[PDB]
């Protein structure tokens, strides 16, 4: 039942990334020395300026130069022209810091959670790709195999696709689409040519390759002293890339800065959780899982199951499966996802569902 | 076949909206004075700064301070202690201006477009009743009936809905948070008695009101000098709420602040349109068509619709009427939802999609 | 000999002031902990919005949101109409901070001294009645006498002199200039009359004021909501007015956000040290001590001692009592005068020079 | 009679001397379109940051991004490590701009005016030197003869004087202290030895220059990325190396940023005019004039000649040749100086007072 589909993702050094990963760098800066810290953070970024905003209510002592400016050089900004140098960049630090299992959800919400068998991640292949081209650019980048490549990054990839009584099944990917940041001293020939047979082709399945799949690498030409501008970066602007690049469902909520007591974060995390262990489980090819919260209520308010006629046991037959196989409450989602754990800023880019090191990606056992 | 859903929405004087709206308005100043100008620029905010950045190449003379000052003064801020007064805030304007049919779609893309039968406006109801929470809480404001009420405010909306051999219809209103900045002179027990008479009960359907119905006005307590500052307001960081409630799909593709040429504004428009279409014209209850583009081309590169198996007509009969009606090319799309008139101030708050004042919410007449 | 002169002082309230004050807030907050703290900051402000920046190697954990906060605060910006409130005002911190008797002067250097008969204080009248007048001001201001009074002020006192066979004797104040800032429930009749009445008759000697002696109280008409803006408020920008009020001699270098290792507040404070020792031993009515340092050496580069014919001993005399009675060098006057001890907060304001609480406003005894 | 002095100035490169030049560079672009602009705008530099404040009232069209950045290419800033450049840095500019012979002088103010026939300049050989040292070197840039030399630098003269049965007869320079921002490829060594043969003896004179003469050239070792961040620049805080290096006597008024309206600036040049008019025409070998205002009064509010015994007529013969060769109303210095021409930038740097291209610094005849 052919149709397309595109999604994106951006390297480490997009604007608004830096400033998830920043945002997320201060998160886990505080849970090492106060896993029960209340975080609220983001970050506003432009050209050698960065600004934290926030109310941190935790009791550690935090060096937030240290934390912004690490989380800068982390991402590859230590040379003038990048557009970005953690040693001489401002860092404009306005955060308020304080000191002092059945909890309860706060604020009204309504989490989804999605998965499809196109890809042993769980995934839509388009967006599993598009992370996984910008994910190696960072490796040649920090290797040396490409060391004209530089931090900023921006990727599309675009697969044809055909349902099957059920759903969702990727054919070839019809067009790819990547710009990344560089040196003065690299040619537009040979940026292209290793974007090509170093990145793309190292990355995507030669079952997908084609003899006239599109390539747009460096469409706008040069991209050198770009780096981390683009007007100002900001925290939480970049909500489809984080989740699943478009193909489920987003109710708004933004991740990184957040805590692990935010349903936004927390219960996002466990909805992934379940969808991924349902087809994990065989017990359908592709899930929409809803969960919706009430305020001051623990227990989630009603928890929907959307199949695509891909199950055999039948929406309100998989709900008791999951609610045999498992306990969505706030408090129980940190506790069994060790939320308290620092691992916010690696997930800060790259996507936030997929990557299989995350607690919310390890598919549960799912007894039946 | 039952299930429930959720949706939010902010007020004028919520911080992203606050730059949503003043990007917009730039954008609307310049279109007035030159139909042409392109505007790419975004705003930031926090407690009595603003803060603009951006490349715009136009050729028109604009006072910025005075853009910018009357968009804050319309929202209501003109007084110290709401968080916020157009008089003494801070104006930083970091904006770069220069002077000097069938086109061509600017980067690979693909746009999403919604419309369901539930609400007259062919949107969900839950993100309808979200937004018109919202609205009148300003009509009030502005009117003076509840003078205590300030800008800031935020609305959440979860509907109970049922299935029916297709999709989507609302039952009742299971429960409504709304959260509304304040006066001091004006206690608790008032606001929450207003909040239920004055606006809930005006603009929500008896129909969907129970006698079960929870409400959940000024949760937290109070919302007085709780003005602009929400940790740094941003633009484009609203997305969800500027479209279906977390109800179609959405790429991530941000509006405010970009002209009539950024696909992802306009082609957004055109496939919200021809949904509305669509559903106006019988040949389905509820649609999810999707427009894709290729960078480079003008012509839509795959254009897919997806009803629920709400239409009689068939997917690929719904598509050459599609395909007979409409002529989705960027710049026909410009021409024909007049574009390049400056709306879109008024379309920065309450929702893109819903009200008709808007071109693209002009169904077509589809002649089949 | 007659001649006239002006002087001129702000309130704790000057954007400048408020800096100043700001910037040794955080030095005193550095030395009660770590007395070998090196500090260097300096603090912007404009509107709610103050900027904190500078380079401090210390080992002292200080929270430097309250201690701006804090010293916001006490200058009496509690609320909103006064154009700054500590509760509310963005406190933008880009401050780095490190960890870890013959020492020797840093930077080639010229200190100036300087003291004269004409008040108990050693001061010039003018600049003494310009302090005097605007600390009255905040007296009453935090007494309650003079409730409408705000922090925000500035003084300016034109004394008439005559020389004296030697030396500098004033006969009458020509005219006071003198306007502050105020709350709006208060006319310019009534505020006219108690800067006269209760301010400047409370603190000028009867001696001193006339029957044509020239009042100029609130000028400029209304100063309400002015408070700390004045386009934007810096740390050393009020040097004069800090020191003699353009009596003595500067060299131009700036006191506050500067410790004690620099020569430029240090020996400045030395110089007026033995100045005001001088006269006050009958040595001289007039001084005009200078101090010149050597980048390296610890022992002060040859001290000129400028009395105006008003000693009896004769230059190169007193030189000789100077170097039998003090020891200039960095290290002893640190030790000497104390000046590892947190009181430079309150030396931010109504001048650094002629308060006897200071080390250095207590003559040394001069045994000749 | 014997005694030491010391004086300082600092290159185009330094942050205070930055913000001095581009709000000078602000009311130059406004007096071009508008001689009777009424400017009053200063700005603050940190890193890439320049923030532009103001309250300018005039009818002149004006990019204030253009201003900024071509002032900040003319000082030397158009490279990356250097620590600015023009093309990248931020430029916020919160600006506020509005459109629409006796007079009467603004503000009760006290003028100073100094000049010794010491050097040809009329002004303190120390402060000459200090400023030509500075001045060579950014030639000795420009022309292509030291470009290792960076926008940035510092200096310090202290000489050796004498007294003269009236006063001050330099003798030698005692030591130099010289301090210059530079590139990576030069050593320490090779600078030191430039800035002593082509600096240092290319602009004083050989009766100064001695076997004893100290130099102290890059004490601190290397000044390579030392761009303008010195912990934020700031207008208006380098008060005395803008006059007469400590020598005269200073009120504490700035000139940078204000219009020729502001008595600060014009009284005072009026005065250094008078002053070094009265030494050319034989009348005195050193004076300080003082010339004081009341606010509302157009004529001096009484003017004091202070020769130090120099002069053979006697103040009080001198004061009648000056009221009868001067009228120094505020709105005559306007005209008689041509104080609405835009030459303020180049007032901006390397002192307002001894370069004899300024109409201040033409002596007057003086009939006598
Ligand atoms: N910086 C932009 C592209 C550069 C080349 O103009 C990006 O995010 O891809
Ligand atoms: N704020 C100015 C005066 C006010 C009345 O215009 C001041 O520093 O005196
Ligand atoms: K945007
Ligand atoms: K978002
Ligand atoms: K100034
Ligand atoms: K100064
Ligand atoms: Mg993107
Ligand atoms: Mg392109
Ligand atoms: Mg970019
Ligand atoms: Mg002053
Ligand atoms: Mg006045
Ligand atoms: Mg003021």
């Amino acid at each position: 039942g052919a149709f397309m589909f595109t999604s994106e993702s951006v390297g480490e050094g997009h604007p608004d990334k830096i400033c998830d990963q920043i945002s997320d760098a201060v998160l886990d800066a505080h849970l090492k020395q106060d896993p029960n810290a209340k975080v609220a953070c983001e970050t506003v970024c432009k050209t050698g300026m960065v600004l934290l905003c926030g109310e941190i209510t935790s009791m550690a002592m935090i060096d937030y130069q240290r934390v912004v400016r690490d989380t800068i050089k982390h991402i590859g900004y230590d040379d003038s022209a990048k557009g970005f140098d953690f040693k001489t960049c401002n860092v404009l630090v306005a955060l308020e810091q304080q000191s002092p299992e059945d909890v309860g959800a706060g604020d009204q919400g309504l989490m989804f959670g999605y998965a499809t068998d196109e890809t042993e991640e769980c995934m839509p292949l388009t967006i599993v790709l598009a992370h996984k081209l910008n994910t190696r650019m960072a490796d040649l980048r920090r290797s040396g195999v490409l060391p004209w490549l530089r931090p900023d990054s921006k990727t599309q990839v675009t697969v044809q696709y055909v349902q099957d009584n059920g759903a969702v099944i990727p054919v070839r990917v019809h067009t790819i689409v990547i710009s990344v940041q560089h040196n003065e001293d690299i040619t537009l020939e040979a940026m292209r040519e290793a974007l090509k047979e170093q990145v793309i082709k190292a990355v995507v399945p030669a079952k997908y390759l084609d003899e006239d799949t599109i390539y747009h690498l460096q469409p706008s030409g040069r991209f050198v002293i770009g780096g981390p501008q683009g007007d100002a970066g900001v925290t939480g602007r970049k909500i489809i890339v984080d989740t699943y690049g478009g193909w489920g469902a987003h109710g708004g909520g933004a991740f990184s800065g957040k805590d692990y007591t935010k349903v936004d974060r927390s219960a996002a995390y466990a909805a992934r959780w379940v969808a991924k262990s349902l087809v994990k489980a065989g017990l359908c090819r592709r899930v929409l899982v809803q969960v919706s919260y009430a305020i001051g209520v623990a227990e989630p308010l009603s928890i929907s199951i959307f199949t695509y006629g891909t199950s055999k046991k039948t929406e309100r037959e998989l709900l008791e499966v999951v609610n045999k196989n498992f306990d969505l409450r706030p408090g129980v989602i940190v506790r069994d996802l060790d939320l308290k754990k620092p691992i916010y800023q690696k997930t800060a880019c790259y996507g936030h569902f997929g990557r299989s090191e995350f607690p919310w990606e390890v598919p549960k056992k799912l007894v039946f």
